[PDB]
Formats: structure tokens, sequence, C-alpha cells
């Protein structure tokens, strides 16, 4: 058996890192974990408070153009309240809709990366 | 404040899903959470055992070509041993090398998605 415990982090491709930081921290409500020099540019790391797995807002992977990410799903304890919050902050939300795997909504970040919300049923 | 608790899952773009399943489950040692029909294709979902954030091995997002993912980092309690295991299992590993944040190695899946391993200090 391997010693891997969890995904530490994964990358979200953005163009303007300042606008992305402000979106994920101020609109989506993530904590800012780090904003410092990194190997290939500015290292900008964000996550929901208390979560094991964090997100890195990157602009240095040519195979990942800005706004190209899909299939990212965030667990929420209150999808309905979260959607209303997003709308009040000027975000176009699609949903929420009941699905077989919880009540879900989606929206986009400033670059067009698609973020999902899911509250299991 | 938003009610988001954590990333439930994110997507990794693959071509042959049966090949990716056996790589992630048998070679990398992840748990197979689910393998069933989904709305856009075969839903194939894997995770390090007991981890909150899982990975979905997908083939249906045009903006994410198979093998295009980078900047994925897995946390491990023993990077040296995991690398020895991967090599034994027929996988090329770059590293491990010490870094400012911990001791890290990288390898690629059958499509060319790049996966990091990190043992923090
Ligand atoms: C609290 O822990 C950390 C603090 C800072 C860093 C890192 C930390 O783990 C870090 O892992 C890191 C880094 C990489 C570059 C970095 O600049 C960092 C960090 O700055 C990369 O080696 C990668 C690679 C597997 O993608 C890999 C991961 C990644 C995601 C995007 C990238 C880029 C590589 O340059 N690791
Ligand atoms: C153990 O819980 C689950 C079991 C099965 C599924 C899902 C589960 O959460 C599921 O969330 C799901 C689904 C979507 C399609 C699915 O087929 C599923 C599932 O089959 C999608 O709506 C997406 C969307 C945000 O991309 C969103 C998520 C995602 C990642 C890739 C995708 C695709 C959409 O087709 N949600």
């Amino acid at each position: 058996h391997m010693a891997i415990s969890h995904v530490q982090l994964f990358s979200v491709p953005v163009s303007d890192q300042e606008k992305a930081k402000d979106f994920y921290v101020e609109t989506v409500g993530f904590d800012l974990l780090a904003d410092q020099p990194g190997v290939h540019g500015r290292w900008l790391q964000v996550a929901p408070k208390g979560a094991d797995t964090s997100l890195v807002l990157v602009d240095w992977f040519p195979t990942m153009p800005p706004g190209s990410l899909r299939g990212l799903l965030l667990r929420t304890d209150d999808v309905d309240a979260d959607c209303a919050r997003l709308q009040e902050r000027g975000v176009a939300v699609d949903g929420p809709k009941n699905t077989p795997w919880g009540r879900q909504a989606m929206f986009s970040d400033p670059d067009g990366n698609v973020i999902g919300l899911n509250q299991p049923s």
C-alpha cells in the first residue's frame, strides 16, 4: 500500500492573478493560504477554511489555458444560501437543481473556469 | 459567509478510461470509489483511501484534452518509499528532490497528466 494520504493541492488556470485572488477569497469565500514568490511565478494558494485539499491559481501551464478547467465540485452545507450569496455578488448561477447525487449549482470564475456546488441530499 | 466546506472532487482528463482506472487504482494504489454510467459518459471516481477530495477520470471536456493536467500534488507520509514502489511497478519517477516546501517527486499517467508527490518538512 502507498503512503499517500490525500491530494494536497491542484491547479486552476487563471490569467489575471489579482482578479482571481479577489474572486476566490472575497466572492467564493476561500481563505488565502499563501501569496508569495514561487518557482514559475507568483504562488497564490486558496482553500475553504479547514480543508485538506487547496487550490493554486496558476498561469504557467501552456496545456492548461486560462479558464479551461471544468469538473470541479465544491461540497457545501447550504447550496441555496450560497447561490443567493453569489447572485448578490454579481455572479450568474445556473441552478440549484436536484440531481441523483445532491442539490447542485454551477458558476464561472472570471476566466471561465466552471465551478460546481453540491449539497448531498 | 459561504457554507462551502471542501472540494468534493475535481477532474483529470484521460483518453482510455479502463487504462486510467488500472493505473490510478492498481499502480498508484487509490481506492475505486465509483464506476458507473454518468450523464456525459462513464463516471469513474478514485481517491486515496479515506480522503475528503476525490478525482474523476473524465473524457468529456473539450477544453481539457487527455493528458493536459499539471500542478497536481499528492501528500505522502513517505515519498522515498512511494517512489521505490512506483519504480518497482514500472513507472518513471523524477526525483525525489528536497525543495523549500518538502521532498517531492513527479511522474506521469498513461495520458501524460503530471502528478506530484510531496512529503512536507
Ligand atoms: C505549504 O506548501 C507549499 C508552499 C509553496 C509551494 C509548494 C508547497 O507545497 C509547492 O508544492 C510548490 C510546487 C511547485 C512550485 C512551487 O512554487 C511550490 C510552492 O511554492 C511545483 O513543483 C510543483 C509541480 C509538481 O507542479 C508542485 C506543485 C504544484 C502546483 C502548481 C505548480 C508548480 C511547480 O512549479 N509543488
Ligand atoms: C458519489 O457522488 C456522485 C456519484 C455520481 C456522480 C456525481 C457524484 O457526486 C456527480 O457529482 C456528478 C456530476 C456530474 C455528472 C455526473 O455523472 C455525476 C455523477 O455521476 C456533472 O454535473 C457535474 C458538473 C459540475 O461538471 C458535477 C461534476 C463533476 C466532475 C465532472 C463532471 C461532470 C458533469 O457531468 N457532478
